[PDB]
């Protein structure tokens, strides 16, 4: 028996106990599992948006039914991100300016599909439409019935749970964590240490052998996960992997966050995530029953932490001296490899970005899932390290640009900071895509539909046509002009007039007969 024996977890939070959790399932109680978690001193639950397969991918995975989780972490429902004052200039404010065309400054990323006509993308019409004047409908709101239900703010199903649309979740990561170390511990056999590291021991290989603890315990192991944050205690500190830092990609590293108690009942309860731009970043809001979280991502190179708290307070008419504010210094980019010997990075360890797309959750989801496909045995196969690698990579990557494209693409420019996001470098992948949107071609299209987007389908199409075109768009840019071959095919311009009437059609019914999110929440957790 060559077998991995034990896997030693150092770190706790959401990526060391859903690794924890996650194995546990994946190796069918074959091998020993602990984690050694450091206690810490409880934060503010500043609020974590997801994106919707994280309970196909995740919680179904493990058998945990979504509600029984839901109700444990204050969760609500996510049906986009909001996107606000991205287009114009001035303060930081809640509520959207108007541009000078006369349209409010907000647009949605919801995750609805979109349908085809004559095998084109129902937002090559609607392109079409708004470049010969013919429309004044924006995007999202001529593509997506989804648009109008989140105008509403009526919830993604009815009250008997019925499914109405696509959507994903908001919660209290905290709280997340703390009901998957408890289902690991008593469901699973996994062994909770409660102590610090204080030594890594390696082979002549500098393979790990095992970790000792503060009260002087040796942990051994043979194959270790690090999740312990920015640190990197295992693949950047020990094994000294070098961090690339992608700064040259993202200036944002800093953020001041809260959370609000809210009046769900004066104002509802918004089924999406806001991105409210600031003048030095972009501000999150993330409702939950009773409160939404809040946090202020900024560059420090463009505001102090004195100027962001600031700002951050005057959004929501807080107290800057009289609120509980947490503070963090982000680390943006990945390490030159995410695994590492004998040695495993997940989560905040391995790589990072601000949560502009709301991805933190899906990499570390994606790494377990890549790690138990790639799981060794004693022998570490170069070959599944390397492909485990790539994957990691290649994902991290593909993301770091889309997010660089919702910076370069705002026509702001009346600040530092959104000056200076125009005098980075556009990763050549997005020049490329840029070109083929401009040009009126589709960007990556879709190759499944509702339900198969099958974890490898979506992990291998993440980002699709209509994710392009929801930011491209939301922002401002559009195609030079309309795809060409529209202009061979008047029977599929008129079939395309009949899905934008659908949509209309369906919006309108559902924003009659949908409750509101708040009263879905409230049976939820009533």
């Amino acid at each position: 028996d060559n077998r991995i024996k034990t896997v030693v977890i150092l770190g706790g939070g959401t990526a060391g106990w859903m690794t924890a959790a996650y194995l546990g399932k994946a190796l069918q109680n074959t091998v020993k599992i602990v984690v050694l978690e450091a206690p810490t001193i409880p934060r503010i639950g500043v609020g974590e948006a997801t994106i919707p397969n994280l309970q196909r991918a995740f919680f179904d995975y493990l058998g945990i039914p979504e509600e029984e989780w839901m109700r444990e972490c204050n969760a609500s429902y996510k049906m986009a991100i909001k996107f606000i004052n991205w287009r114009t200039p001035g303060e930081g404010s809640p509520d959207p300016r108007t541009l000078d065309d006369g349209h409010t400054d907000t647009f949605h990323h919801p995750f609805g599909l979109l349908p085809s006509a004559d095998q084109i993308p129902l937002s090559h019409y609607w392109a079409a439409k708004r470049l010969q004047g013919e429309t004044d409908e924006n995007f999202d709101e001529a593509c997506f019935a989804d648009t109008a239900i989140m105008n509403a703010k009526k919830a993604p199903r009815f009250l008997d749970m019925r499914r109405a649309t696509n959507y994903a979740w908001h919660f209290d990561a905290s709280k997340v964590a703390a009901f998957l170390r408890n289902f690991a511990v008593t469901k699973q056999a996994v062994e909770h240490v409660e102590d610090e590291m204080t030594e890594v021991l390696t082979d002549e290989r500098g393979f790990i052998t095992a970790l000792r603890t503060k009260s002087g315990r040796i942990l051994q192991g043979d194959l270790f996960v690090d999740c312990s944050g920015f640190r990197g205690l295992l693949i950047n500190k020990a094994m000294e992997e070098p961090f690339i830092d992608m700064s040259d990609h993202l200036l944002c590293n800093s953020a001041v966050a809260t959370a609000v108690p809210h009046d769900d009942e004066k104002n509802g309860v918004e089924p999406y995530t806001s991105s409210i731009a600031m003048e030095a970043g972009w501000t999150w809001k993330i409702p939950m029953l009773g409160r939404f979280g809040s946090g202020h991502v900024y560059s420090d190179h463009f505001a102090t932490q004195d100027e962001a708290t600031l700002a951050f307070s005057k959004l929501w008419g807080l107290d800057p001296d009289n609120t509980e504010f947490n503070h963090v210094r982000f680390r943006v980019g990945r390490n030159r490899r995410a695994w590492v010997r004998n040695c495993v990075s997940v989560g905040l360890a391995s790589c990072f970005v601000e949560p502009l797309e709301s991805t933190g959750i899906y990499f570390i989801y994606a790494a377990i899932h890549m790690l138990a496909k790639h799981f060794p045995d004693k022998t570490f196969d170069k070959v599944l390290v390397d492909r485990f690698n790539r994957e990691i990579e290649e994902m991290f990557d593909d993301t770091r640009d889309f997010l660089q494209a919702h910076y370069y693409f705002s026509p702001r420019v009346d600040t530092p900071f959104w000056r200076a996001n125009k005098e980075l470098k556009l990763a050549d992948s997005i020049k490329d895509k840029v070109e083929t949107y401009r040009a009126g071609l589709p960007v990556n299209l879709p190759v499944t539909d509702e339900g198969t987007y099958n974890f490898e389908a979506e992990f291998r199409n993440f980002w699709t046509n209509s994710n392009y075109y929801c930011i491209f768009a939301g922002l401002g840019l559009m195609p030079r002009n309309p795809l060409p071959a529209l202009a061979y095919k008047p029977q599929s311009i008129a079939e395309a007039e009949l899905l934008f009437a659908d949509v209309k059609r369906k919006g309108d019914t559902l924003v009659e007969s949908l409750p509101s999110t708040y009263d879905l929440l409230r049976q939820l957790h009533g």
